[PDB]
């Protein structure tokens, strides 16, 4: 099927993006550009990874809609950046029948070529993900997440980097699902984009621990691996490419991702990019957290 060949291609493409991300650091010049402010950055890895991802997808799927974070002038793309492979192991998995007839022109791909760029520049390398989300009829249905510096500090016997993928109806793959210890409320949130509304919303959850880490992809991986019980970000700032692939993986293991009002996010081609009402995500016990978002904070954000 189109969908599963897409997913298999996105897996190999994400890995190539992860290689580019690691090569940029290995070579030592990040080419940092400030966009709106000093915490809103774009590096040579953001730009090269996006060129790689988008070019490689468009070559294979010429009528697909592809939407990437970075606003890059249209240039020659370096042909070494093209990834032609697709991981045959994913094509061994049966496409769910509900998706088996989808045409490429009806799919929307939401790409964050490097998520956690501020942290990447600061050396918090394992916060970084590459996000490729696939949506149909406004719903996020499949996703690939590369974590190019997974195991960066695990020592010399460990595999560096990993790729996680999922398709709703088949589940999600590439990690060990774990829950936080019972009765413990561990809230994860932004490290670099905090404000009073964000920290007040965190405080309202009566946290046992608050983690401050970069990346939307990274924080969803914290939920699925039992490092945090809730991701709580009561602020605009993140966009559909930050949430599309991560929500697929979270949904695939029974979790929930919504705005702070409890609305599901939408992923149609023409949807506004901003997640203007923030993000609330959990693996389990969603209602504990949702029921504690203060009304003042809800009223401070809209769609
Ligand atoms: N105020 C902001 N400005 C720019 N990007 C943001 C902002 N808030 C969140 N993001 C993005 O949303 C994702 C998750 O945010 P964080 O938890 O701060 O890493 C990352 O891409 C951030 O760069
Ligand atoms: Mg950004
Ligand atoms: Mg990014
Ligand atoms: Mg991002």
């Amino acid at each position: 099927t189109v969908l599963m060949r897409l997913v298999a291609s996105a897996y190999s493409i994400a890995q190539k993006a992860g290689m580019i991300v690691r090569r940029v650091i290995a070579e030592g010049d990040l080419g940092i550009v400030e966009k709106t402010c000093a915490t809103d950055l774009q590096t040579k890895a953001d730009r090269l990874a996006q060129m790689s991802i988008c070019s490689s997808l468009a070559r294979k799927f010429p009528k697909l809609t592809i939407i990437g974070e970075e606003d890059l002038p249209s240039e020659e793309v370096d042909q070494e950046l093209i990834e032609d492979s697709q991981w045959e192991e994913i094509l061994k998995q049966p496409c769910p029948s509900q998706y088996s007839a989808i045409k490429e022109e009806d799919l929307v791909v939401w790409v964050d070529p490097l998520d956690g760029t501020k942290e990447y520049t600061e050396g918090l390398l394992d916060n970084v993900t590459v996000l490729i989300g696939i949506a149909y009829e406004g719903k996020a249905i499949a996703g690939v997440i590369n974590q190019p510096y997974y195991n960066y500090e695990a020592g010399p016997d460990a595999v560096l980097g990993r790729t996680i993928w999922g398709v709703l109806g088949l589940g999600a793959f590439g990690f060990q699902l774990k829950e936080v210890p019972a009765g413990k409320h561990i809230i994860t949130t932004t490290r670099s984009h905090s404000n009073k509304l964000v920290t007040d919303c965190v405080a309202a959850m009566n946290p046992d621990a608050v983690l401050r880490v970069g990346g939307a992809g990274n924080k969803i991986i914290q939920l699925i691996e039992g490092k945090a019980s809730a991701y709580v970000f009561a602020s605009p700032g993140c966009k559909k490419w930050d949430t599309c692939a991560p929500e697929v993986i979270l949904h695939a293991v029974g979790g929930k991702l919504t705005d702070i009002h409890g609305n599901v996010l939408q992923y149609h081609k023409d949807v506004k990019h901003m997640n203007s009402a923030g993000v609330l995500a959990t693996l389990r016990n969603y209602d504990y957290y949702a029921s504690r978002v203060p009304e003042s904070i809800k009223n401070a954000l809209v769609p």
